[PDB]
């Protein structure tokens, strides 16, 4: 199905098809803004979260610990900062995707406005010339009835009437037929002018429908792609973080409880022999 | 080598080995607090981050969109709330791990204080009896020098001195030797009392060292496992989030651009034929 084949109106004076299509583009524009707002707020959350993780890592303690357990705790603080910075970078990625959608939306608005100007102009002219044609049609039909009455009035009083009275109706019927001829010419001219604009309107409408369908195809394409890219970027963030936390686990594999205890003893041992007992010392021996 | 075999002092009055071991337990207690503070702050970040994701999802728009693209956007909002709620649950998980370490830390302090009480009592008694023994040694040696002087005074005048003077110095020298003998028995007893406490101190020291080593083994074990659990819980969060974002991609695979355009046309189509042209209508037909 195409837009150009499904949004016509049997009513000559109705442009509901164009109104419905234009309303769809406005609804699509709102959808693009909502997708933009979600990216903006998500980016703000990621930056706030990422900065907080970095602050926790930089301010965390562990300075009284030594050896392999210290190296494992230091690894966690280091990888926390790496995750936090990676989320700050993710916020920049989301804001670039947001900027791309923002550019696409205004580009579509610019082109949409041009078609709106053409359609508004030709639709107003079409309804104006239709109004004039129906006014000319009414006048033409009244002038015909006026001419028929004048002719019937002439034939009536021309059977036993005075030449002066007949001459009055003779001229009145002639003037009425002249007015009917002129009203027909104006009516025919009104029909010709309306037909010229109707042909232009039909082509512009069909042209606009093809353009509006291309905009909708492009918008649905870029919005579906944006959701796919967004979901992948979030999934890629989970993979990056998992790899960074794995670095902590790898350090933990090198953490041996016995080695740390042996390391403390070797570094801080004060002596291996208890003090000798205090004996009695004879002052003369 | 063990704590009980490596933290002795050859100096009888020094307990640096016990002081060094006690300092290590205090440093280890600070390390447990630092691990507690990191978990506490990480939980706060996860709760704040999780709550923000839920609010973004609940307030996000998309109400003007229809059909499969709407279902994809609604899927993203739904999975955002599921991720946000999952992070709030993660914060509760972290606070339970934090509570477990807090309980372990205070249990160790309670037991540590008990060993400190035993060591403080026997070390002070050991230093007290040593001080008294050295005082008895000083008194005993002074009484001996007094006896030597009294004996030297007797030997001086016993060659050409008056019998009365010689007898007088003989009695003074004998009385001084008696005082030195009495002071010797006091000195010998001081040594015996100190030796009983020295043996008691040595056994208590060895007992405390074995206990302090068991505490260090327990602390290093629970802190190593806490880091392992923490890293695993964060990695499990990456997998949970990745599974939730995968649900969005599954919805996107069912998103067809042609189907959405066809669905809009079928629902909003206004007509398939353009309006007929307005002809000139002869009043006499």
């Amino acid at each position: 199905l195409q837009f150009k084949d499904a949004f016509w109106c049997r009513d000559f004076t109705a442009h509901t098809g164009y109104e419905v299509l234009l309303q769809r583009l406005l609804d699509g524009r709102k959808m693009c803004k909502d997708m933009e707002e979600l990216l903006r707020q998500r980016a703000q959350a990621e930056e706030r979260y990422g900065k907080e993780l970095v602050q926790i890592a930089r301010k965390a303690g562990g300075q009284t610990e030594i050896n392999s357990l210290r190296a494992s705790f230091d690894s966690l603080k280091q990888q926390m900062e790496n995750v936090g910075s990676s989320h700050i970078q993710l916020a920049l990625t989301l804001r670039e995707e947001l900027r791309s959608l923002e550019e696409f939306r205004e580009r579509q608005k610019e082109q949409r406005k041009k078609y709106e100007a053409v359609m508004d102009r030709v639709q107003k002219s079409k309804l104006s010339l239709y109004k004039k044609a129906m006014e000319s049609k009414k006048t033409y039909e009244q002038k015909c009835r006026d001419a028929d009455d004048a002719e019937q009035a002439f034939e009536r009083i021309s059977a036993n009437g005075h030449q002066k009275q007949v001459e009055k109706s003779q001229n009145k019927a002639r003037q009425c037929k002249d007015s009917a001829t002129e009203a027909e010419r104006v009516y025919r001219q009104s029909i010709a002018q309306l037909e010229k604009v109707r042909a232009e309107w039909e082509q512009e409408h069909r042209t606009t429908c093809e353009a509006f369908q291309l905009q909708e195809f492009d918008r649905l394409t870029i919005l579906r792609n944006a959701l796919w890219v967004h979901s992948n970027q979030l999934s890629m963030q989970c993979v990056k973080d998992d790899e960074l936390y794995e670095e902590v686990r790898l350090t933990l594999e090198a953490c041996s409880i016995d080695a740390d205890i042996d390391s403390f003893i070797q570094a801080k041992s004060t002596g291996t022999e208890p003090p000798a007992p205090v004996p009695y010392q004879n002052y003369y021996d």
